[PDB]
């Protein structure tokens, strides 16, 4: 339930967390669920999905 | 390996992917892992983490 980070971590967008190697992080629980990188075949554009909006085939 | 969107979802960043209900959707395998949204008990700050760069505590 509480995660140490094992590495550093710099932010790259306005969403992303910055932390150092040995920080103490609490994962939130929400409704989006995890986030995953993804491809389009509809379009072929391609980013991160919040998983909980998708299903498998 | 194949997922279907079962809703919208519109980017509110540069780097997650817009779709429409029903877009069919590939994940990417890459080192990041899933991301998670995660709070730091050591800076307060919250928000997106690379799931590979964190352990249990």
């Amino acid at each position: 339930t509480t995660f140490v980070a094992l590495y550093d971590y710099e932010s790259r967008t306005e969403t992303d967390l910055s932390f150092k190697k040995g920080e103490r992080l609490q994962i939130v629980n929400n409704t989006e669920g995890d986030w995953w990188l993804a491809h389009s075949l509809t379009t072929g554009q391609t980013g991160y999905i919040p998983s909980n909006y998708v299903a498998p085939s």
